[PDB]
DNA sequence: CCCACGGCCCATCACC
DNA sequence: GGTGATGGGC
DNA sequence: GTGGG
């Protein structure tokens, strides 16, 4: 974090544009510039120096010049003093409350943590849980604990069926010493791009994790994606662990590599790799990589036998998980 | 100067 | 109930 | 907010 001051500012600007302005491309623009600056190995001495990087234009250069001279940004000082912006920004930190619901709550006078707790009935299920574990969801997860959770999930899934393969992805797979949540990619031989030869493959895994009281809540649940809450078990007299967010994604087994590429991330790395794919004449999702015709309609899935194959198609030298933290 | 900005699962809602 | 848009999120 | 064509 040579330029922590700058990337903090841009991130705060990104969050403002997303939550308050509801201008999602300004949000992406700021997080993009913040990302490319974060890996810049020198201590930026000027906005013009920053402008040389792809993603940093004139406006951000100006803001960097102001920040380096005064240590702060007036655009942000103002935003920080607005009640509406502060209320809306706070509300969006509750899982299940997006920019729209946040602004709508404020119109009704519901703008504090106490307001949410007294008005539980005006929340849907996701928001109710997000409020419930608002404190825990602010806490990060030490890799030490991620290791415990990994072993539990993997052993529980082995117990359901020895042919399930569960892989922890996300920031954990990228080698982070701390994670915001747990991300699990799941495969089973019965579920391929060809056919689902067995119903409820994800349900049974969730069921099992619920019966050992690992999974405690459910935010959403379909045939391929689980979004919910989990908690490590504690020993006698030992104070309980915080509740953690957990994401489980069931992917067709023959499409494991695109799946594990996708959910390893990061989100910004994924954005960059797929944009580059489009430039190179391909399109990548969590299932396949396809060519673009002169048309703009995708062709057939190209053969993929590894993560490196995907990198190869678009003329990218392979980058290990720990070098994908953009 | 113009425009597109990665790709998609689940919950909810509007409409027929 | 089917379909499609929208919100929130990965 | 930024940048390729
Ligand atoms: N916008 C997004 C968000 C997530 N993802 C994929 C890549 C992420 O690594 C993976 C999990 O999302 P995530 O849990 O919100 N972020 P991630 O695990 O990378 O970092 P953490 O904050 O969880 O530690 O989903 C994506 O492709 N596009
Ligand atoms: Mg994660
Ligand atoms: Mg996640
Ligand atoms: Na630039
Ligand atoms: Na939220």
């Amino acid at each position: 974090t040579l330029n922590g001051g700058i990337t903090d500012m841009l991130t705060e600007l990104a969050n403002f544009e997303k939550n308050v302005s509801q201008a999602i491309h300004k949000y992406n623009a700021y997080r993009k510039a913040a990302s490319v600056i974060a890996k810049y190995p020198h201590k930026i001495k000027s906005g013009a120096e920053a402008k040389k990087l792809p993603g940093v234009g004139t406006k951000i250069a100006e803001k960097i010049d102001e920040f380096l001279a005064t240590g702060k940004l007036r655009k942000l000082e103002k935003i920080r003093q607005d009640d509406t912006s502060s209320s809306i920004n706070f509300l969006t930190r509750v899982s299940g409350i997006g920019p729209s619901a946040a602004r709508k709550f404020v119109d009704e006078g519901i703008k504090t943590l106490e307001d949410l707790r007294k008005n539980e009935d005006k929340l849907n299920h996701h928001q109710r849980i997000g409020l419930k574990y608002f404190g825990d969801f602010e806490k990060r997860i030490p890799r030490e604990e991620m290791l415990q959770m990994q072993d539990i999930v993997l052993n529980e899934v082995k117990k359901v069926d020895s042919e399930y393969i569960a892989t922890v992805c996300g920031s954990f797979r990228r080698g982070a010493e701390s994670s915001g949540d747990m991300d699990v990619l799941l495969t089973h031989p019965s579920f391929t791009s060809e056919s689902t030869k067995q119903p409820k493959l994800l349900h049974q895994v969730v069921e099992q994790l619920q019966k050992v009281h690992f999974i405690t809540d459910t935010l959403s649940k379909g045939e391929t994606k689980f979004m919910g809450v989990c908690q490590l078990p504690s020993k006698n007299d030992e104070k309980e662990y915080p509740h953690r967010r957990i994401d489980i994604r069931l992917i067709p087994k023959d499409q494991y590599y695109c799946g594990v590429l996708y959910f390893t991330g990061s989100d910004i790395f994924n954005k960059n790799m797929r944009a580059h794919a489009l430039e190179k004449g391909f399109t990548i999702n969590e299932y396949t990589i396809r060519p673009l015709g002169v048309t703009g309609v995708a062709g057939e899935p190209l053969p993929v036998d590894s993560e490196k194959d995907i990198f190869d198609y678009i003329q990218w030298k392979y980058r290990e998980p720990k070098d994908r933290s953009e």
